[PDB]
DNA sequence: CCGACGGCGCATCAGC
DNA sequence: GCTGATGCGCC
DNA sequence: GTCGG
């Protein structure tokens, strides 16, 4: 964190464009910008000399120029100081609140902590959850920890079917100390891209982590994704562990590549990475790399048996997990 | 200049 | 109920 | 907000 000052104003700034312009892109922009001078392994001395990395542009350059002079940005301390600003960027830090239902809040005076709590009626579930583990949803969780998580997770997975795989993904998988939450592959053989000879697969895992009372609650569940809580036991005496954040995602278990590399990210990496697909005339998700075609269509999917294939067909040396956290 | 910016799962809603 | 749009979340 | 065409 050569230029932390910089790359704090600029993700307040995604976080703006995001929460109360909603002008994704503007997001977009700035997050990118960040993330390039963050591993950028110099002391910034100018917006001139940012403006030559890939996503710094003028505007961004200007603003990093007054930040140095002065160790501010006025556009935004004005946004700091607007009441409205403020309570929507609070409002959207609830899980299940984004722009439009934060704006929409504030239209009713439904604006801070205490305001929600006397509203929980007004909130549909996910919200109430959010709103709920508010405080622990904003506490890391330390690797130790995503260590017990683990074991636990792959170890009640083998007791339903021993033939579910599990891997941790997320930032965990790209060796971070620190995590915001447990993000989870999950594939049985019995679930491929062909058929599925086996319902309720992502059910069974669900109900076993809640029979061991691992999973405390549940945001949203399908067929392939989960999206819910977890806790860790505590001991005789010890205080509770934070309840956290957990994903599990099923995936096809032929497609487990594109699956695992979707899945350990980073958000920005899978972007830039995707992005770059796109130029080089590929198109990737969480399933396939295929060919872009000559009108515009997706042609088939490209046989991929390494995360490597998936680097290979776009022209990008390997990177390993621990490289891919941009 | 100016079009395009990654891709998709689930909850929820409107419109039929 | 179905289908498709919008909101919000995940990386 | 930035970038390639
Ligand atoms: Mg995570
Ligand atoms: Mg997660
Ligand atoms: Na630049
Ligand atoms: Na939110």
């Amino acid at each position: 964190t050569l230029n932390g000052g910089i790359t704090d104003m600029l993700t307040e700034l995604a976080n703006f464009e995001k929460n109360v312009s909603q002008a994704i892109h503007k997001y977009n922009a700035y997050r990118k910008a960040a993330s390039v001078i963050a591993k950028y392994p110099h002391k910034i001395k100018s917006g001139a000399e940012a403006k030559k990395l890939p996503g710094v542009g003028t505007k961004i350059a200007e603003k990093i120029d007054e930040f140095l002079a002065t160790g501010k940005l006025r556009k935004l301390e004005k946004i700091r100081q607007d009441d409205t600003s403020s309570s929507i960027n609070f409002l959207t830090r609830v899980s299940g609140i984004g722009p439009s239902a934060a704006r929409k809040f504030v239209d009713e005076g439904i604006k801070t902590l205490e305001d929600l709590r006397k509203n929980e009626d007004k909130l549909n579930h996910h919200q109430r959850i959010g709103l709920k583990y508010f405080g622990d949803f904003e506490k890391r969780i330390p690797r130790e920890e995503m260590l017990q998580m683990q074991d636990i997770v792959l170890n009640e997975v083998k007791k339903v079917d021993s033939e579910y795989i599990a891997t941790v993904c997320g930032s965990f998988r790209r060796g971070a100390e620190s995590s915001g939450d447990m993000d989870v592959l999950l594939t049985h053989p019995s679930f491929t891209s062909e058929s599925t000879k086996q319902p309720k697969l992502l059910h069974q895992v669900v109900e076993q982590l809640q029979k061991v009372h691992f999973i405390t609650d549940t945001l949203s569940k399908g067929e392939t994704k989960f999206m819910g809580v977890c806790q860790l036991p505590s001991k005789n005496d010890e205080k509770e562990y934070p309840h956290r954040r957990i994903d599990i995602r099923l995936i096809p278990k032929d497609q487990y590549y594109c699956g695992v590399l979707y899945f350990t990210g980073s958000d920005i990496f899978n972007k830039n990475m995707r992005a770059h697909a796109l130029e080089k005339g590929f198109t990737i998700n969480e399933y396939t790399i295929r060919p872009l075609g000559v009108t515009g269509v997706a042609g088939e999917p490209l046989p991929v048996d390494s995360e490597k294939d998936i680097f290979d067909y776009i022209q990008w040396k390997y990177r390993e997990p621990k490289d891919r956290s941009e």
